[PDB]
């Protein structure tokens, strides 16, 4: 029944976060897809109240996957939003700045 949010596993963590009006949650597993596979994701913005957050994550394969879209997503902006994303460093905040 209730079962806690799986996050990627052993050498693959992805963290999608500041995605632009058009990405959003039922397209995230659209435009990642052949680059290799999803397992789990939901956004966490807290709709109500608009506080800066925007902040996502995402489960892949292998570690060969994690190096190989980590750096063709990084800086390329969508829009007026940019997209920013790395392997997972030590989580100490969920606020961009």
């Amino acid at each position: 029944g209730s079962h806690m949010q799986k996050e990627g596993p052993e050498g693959a963590n992805l963290f999608i976060y500041h995605l632009p009006q058009e990405f959003g949650d039922q397209d995230i597993l659209q435009m990642f897809m052949p680059f290799g596979n999803v397992i789990s994701a939901k956004v966490f913005i807290d709709k109500q109240t608009n506080l800066s957050k925007c902040f996502g994550f995402v489960s892949y394969d292998n570690p060969v996957s994690a190096q190989a879209a980590i750096q063709a997503m990084n800086g390329f902006q969508i829009g007026m939003k940019r997209l920013k994303v790395q392997l997972k460093r030590s989580k100490n905040d969920s606020k961009p700045y």
